[PDB]
C-alpha cells in the first residue's frame, strides 16, 4: 500500500493506505503564526521523498490560512491535504474519524496529484485557494464558495470533476531557508470606521495591509485616505469582508491612481497569505496586483 | 392610495458610470431621479433627498439623522422607503431596527448595479420595496431589505457576495417572505425585539459611543487594539476566527482593556452561525460578550446602543441576548 | 425530568453497503447513554423499515397513536428515515391535534459507521422534544443542531449529514449545548388544521408527475385511467409543463380531478389556469397537503385557498 | 470582430453587442422551452455542426429546461468553438429586465477564445457556467441557473472574464455520441418516487417499451418498493434503467441501497434527472449493457 504521513498541528480532532503518524506542534489554530507555517512548510519539503503524501490534522479556525500558505509554498507535487473536526474526538457523533478516514483516501489517491494543497471535510475534497471556514458550528462548514468543491469522496472512492488552473510546484514562493515572514495586517471595515487600527499598522512600518473593506472591497473613507497615503508612501491590498466574490479592479476604486492591489476572490485572511509572500520578493503595487492575478 | 416617504441616502441605485464599462460613481442621482426611473408607482404616492453618498461612508450621523426622521414623521406618512448602498445596508438597517419607534413599513432598497448599467437592477427593486412598505401586513416586523424580489428582516440580512443582484440573504434564519406580482406572502416574522420594543431612544443623542472592530488572524498584530484602547474607545468588537476566538496578542489586550470598563464583544469573522458561550472561552471569566448570531458589523451597532444604557458586561450580554 | 415517547418507523438511523431499519428502536436509546440525564425516554417500534417505503397507513398510524396518546406523555420523538421525513413531517404537520413537541430525527450514515450522525442527532431532538420552548412550532425536524419546521424543510444533498434545510425561509432555532429560538411557522399547523383522519383508514389517492424536454404523457394517463382524486405536476421552471402532459392534466381537471402546479426546481414558490398553485412546496409535500384537502373539498378553487393556508 | 451566430429557439435592441461581435441572427426555431423536445435537439446540433463557418455560437433558450439542452449539446456538438445558452428570468418588458445584459455576457463569453474546449457554456446573470453541471435552482430568481455540485467555470466583470476551472468529464469533442445520422432518439421517460409512489406512471413506459428509463428517486437514488418492482421487472426486459435522485445535490451513487449489478441498474452520479435521460438516451445509441452504460455515467 502506499505510505502516507499523518502530520498533526492541533486542534479539535484531537481536543488503502500505510499510515504513519507524526506531530509536528500541538497548538489551537487560533493562534497560527508565521514561525509554524514556516516550520510546517520546512517539514513537509524536507520529507517529501519519504511519503507518498501527507495527511495534515489542525484547527479548522485557520484552517483556510494553513491551507492557503501550504499551497503556495509546497514544492512537493505529492498530495498534501489537510483536515480537521467541528465536534471534540470524544464527544458524541464525532466528526473526525470519517474526516481523517476520508482524508488519507484522498491523500492516497493516484488521481489527487497536482490538484494542489487540498482540504477534506465532510465527504468533500476542497481546493486550498477557495476553502473557506462558512459557519461558526457545523460539521459542513468548509465550503469552496466562489468555484466550488473538486470532487466527492463515496465507499473510498473520489469523483474529480475540477482542478484548480491558479499552486505548490507554479509559484515562485520558496520559503526553505526563510526564518520571518514580511508584516502583514488586517482593518475591518464598517459605518463610521476608525482609521485607528490602520494608523496603527503604518506607525509601526508594516510590510503590508489588508482592507477587509465593504461590498467590492470599499473602503470607509477615513480608512481609504489612510490607506491611501501609505500605500503611496505600504502595500495596500483591497480585499472584503463579504464572504464570497472578487474585490474587482474598474468598480468604484481606480487602484492604479492609489497604488491599491484588488485582491480578487481572496477573502482578507488569504489575501494576506498571499501578499506576505509577495513581498519577500518584490514591493511594487503594479507587480504585486499581477501575482494576485495568478494565485 | 398609500403614502410612502422615499428617504434617499445615496447608493449605486443613485449612482451612475456608460451601459457598458464597470467603473462608476455612487451617491449620486437625485432621488427624484429614481422615483421618475420606475413609473409604476402610481401603488403608491411617493421623495426628501437626506443624503447621497457611497453606504461604504455610512456614518452615527447619517444613522441619527435617519432615526430622527421616521420618529418625527412617522405620522405623517403610512410607511417608508430608504433608497441606500448595499455596502453598509446590514449594518443601517440593523441601526434603525433597534432605533426607530413608528410601526410604517421602513423598508431599506439599494442595487448592485449602477442605474446607468444595462439591465439595472434598482427601478424593479424599488418598485418592490414601496409594495413592501405599501403592505401595512409589513408593519410590526421591524426594518426591512427588500431586494431581488424577496423581503429580508434587518436583523438577519448580509451581503452574501461581492458582485451578485442576489447579494442580500438572512443566512442564518432566512427571508420573512417572497414578492411576486406585487404581492408579500409573509411566512415569518423576527423573534429578537426590534424598533418600538428597543430601550434604545436616539431623539437627545447627537452621537454614538465609539465602538471599533478588530480582524483576527493568524499571528494577528494587536496593534489595532492597543490603538482603539489607548483612544479610549467606549467599545471593541473582535471579528474573531471560528467561534469567536482570538489571536493571543489579541486576547491579550482585550483581556486588559475589559477589566478596565471596555465593552469587548466576541464575534466572527465568520460569515454565518453564532458565537457561543460556554465553547473554548469563558466569556463570564473575562467579562466579555458573546455576539450570538449578529456577525462584527451588526454586534458593533448593538454594543454602540448598549453603550447609551449600561457598562456593565452582565448588562451587555442580555442585550445581545435579547435583541 | 419530562417524559418522552419515541416511535420508531425505521431508517439508516436504525441501520446498519447498508440496510435500512435494522436496528430497533431500545438500541437507538441504549446508544446514547446521556439521554437519562434530559427525559425519561419511553420507546415503541410502529415499524422498522427504509423510509424510501413509506406510505399512508402509516402515515395514518403515526398521526392516531400522537392524537391518542397526547395525555400520556410530554413529548414525541419519530425516529425515521431521511428521505421521506420531509413527507411524513409535513402530514404530522397537518393532522396531528397535540400541541406538545413531535420532533422528526434521522441519520445519513448507519450506526456501525464511523462517525455516526444518528446518535447526536437523536440526543438533541429529545432536547428538542424536551425544551417547552419548541411547543406551538407545528411538527419540528432536528438534525445536525438545528430545528427545522416541518413545511419548508426539505432534503437538499445526497449522501452529506447536513442535508436538511428549509430552503426558502430558514431554519427555526439553532441547538447548541438551549435552543435560540428565533423564528416560528406562520402558516397554520397542528391544532390549527381544519384535517381530521381519525377516522381515516385510507387516504385519496395523489400522485406526481415529472416535467422535462419531450416529456412523456403516459404516466399522467395512467393516473388519469386510474381515476386518482389528485395529480401534483412537477413541472419545470415557475410550474410549467410539457404540452403533451398539460393537455392530460387538463383534461384530468376538466373530468373532476385535482391538479396541483408544483416544481421540480427546488426552491421558490410556483405561483398563481383553474389549477391550484403549489406555492413554495416541492411536489412530494404538494402532495401531502392534495391528498389532506380532497378529504374535505374536490373543489379547485377552495383547493387553492388551502395552498395559501 | 469575431462573428458570432446567434441561434433562436424562441439584436437591434442590445446595440453594444456590436462593440463586442459581428451579429448575425437567425431563427432555427420559435418555441416555449418547456415544450423543447429531441427535434430541436437534433436540429440544433446538426446545424452547429454543419457552421462550425463562424468564431462561435450563442444559442437563446427559455431558462425552463435550459439545463437540458445545454448537456445535451454539450455532449453532441463537436465543434471547438464557443456555444454559449443564455435566457431570461424577467420579460425584456420588465422594469429590471436581465436578458440585455445576460445577451451582452453570452456574446462577451462567446468571443472570448477562453472559452473554447470548456463545452458547450451557460452565461446567466454574471457567470459562465458548464452544460453538464448547470441547473435552474430557483423558481424566479434571476440568479437561478447555478452550478451546484462542481460550481462556475468564470466569472465576468467589466467583459472579462477570469476563468480558473473547466469541468473533467468528456464534453463535445472527446464524446463518442455522434447524432448527425439519427433522426429519432432512443424513447427515454422520468418517474418520480415519492411515500405511497404509484407504480403506475413507470409501468405505461413499460407498457410503452420504452428503451430506457430515468427514476427520481429519493435520497440516494432509492425507489419506492412498487417503483423497484416494476423498474426490476423492466430492467429483466432489456430495458435500461438509471437510478438518479429527486434530491437537487450531491450523486446517486453506487454502493448504498441498492445492488445496481444484480437488478442490471446504473448509479446517475450527480447528473439529476432530467440530465440524467440525456446521457442515457445517447448512451442507448451505443450499447444497451447496463455495464457500459454505468462507465459511460461515470466518463460523462
Ligand atoms: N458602494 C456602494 C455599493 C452599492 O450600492 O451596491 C454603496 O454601498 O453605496
Ligand atoms: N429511510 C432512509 C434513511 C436514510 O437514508 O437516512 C433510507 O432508507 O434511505
Amino acid at each position: 500500500l502506499p505510505n502516507i504521513t499523518i502530520l498533526a498541528t492541533g486542534g479539535t480532532i484531537a481536543g488503502i493506505a500505510n499510515v504513519k503518524g507524526e506531530q509536528v506542534v500541538n497548538i489551537g489554530s487560533q493562534d497560527m503564526n508565521d514561525n509554524v507555517w514556516l516550520t510546517l512548510a520546512k517539514k513537509i519539503n524536507t520529507d517529501c521523498d519519504k511519503t507518498d503524501g501527507f495527511v495534515i490534522t489542525h484547527g479548522t479556525d485557520t484552517m483556510e490560512e494553513t491551507a492557503y500558505f501550504l499551497d503556495l509554498t509546497v514544492k512537493c507535487d505529492k498530495p498534501v491535504v489537510m483536515v480537521g473536526a467541528m465536534r471534540p474526538s470524544t464527544s458524541m457523533s464525532a466528526d473526525g474519524p470519517f474526516n481523517l478516514y476520508n482524508a488519507v483516501v484522498t491523500a492516497a489517491d493516484k488521481a489527487s496529484a497536482n490538484r494542489g494543497v487540498l482540504v477534506v471535510m465532510n465527504d468533500t475534497v476542497l481546493d486550498g485557494r477557495d476553502v473557506t471556514k462558512t459557519n461558526t458550528t457545523d460539521v459542513a462548514t468548509f465550503k469552496s464558495v466562489n468555484y466550488g468543491p473538486l470532487g466527492y469522496i463515496h465507499n473510498g472512492k473520489i469523483d474529480y470533476q475540477r482542478t484548480p488552473a491558479r499552486h505548490t510546484s507554479d509559484t515562485p514562493f520558496d520559503v526553505s531557508k526563510l526564518n520571518e515572514l514580511p508584516k502583514v495586517g488586517i482593518v475591518y471595515n464598517y459605518a463610521n470606521a476608525s482609521d485607528l487600527p490602520a494608523k496603527a499598522l503604518v506607525d509601526a512600518g508594516y510590510d503590508g495591509i489588508v482592507s477587509a473593506g465593504v461590498g467590492n472591497g470599499n473602503l470607509y473613507k477615513s480608512v481609504f485616505d489612510t490607506l491611501a497615503t501609505a500605500a503611496k508612501t505600504t502595500a495596500v491590498v483591497r480585499s472584503s469582508r463579504v464572504p464570497t466574490g472578487a474585490t474587482t479592479q474598474d468598480a468604484e476604486v481606480d487602484d492604479a491612481k492609489y497604488g491599491f492591489v484588488a485582491s480578487g476572490t481572496l477573502n482578507p485572511q488569504k489575501a494576506r497569505v498571499l501578499l506576505q509572500l509577495a513581498l519577500t520578493q518584490t514591493k511594487d503595487p503594479q507587480q504585486i496586483q499581477q501575482i494576485f492575478n495568478q494565485y
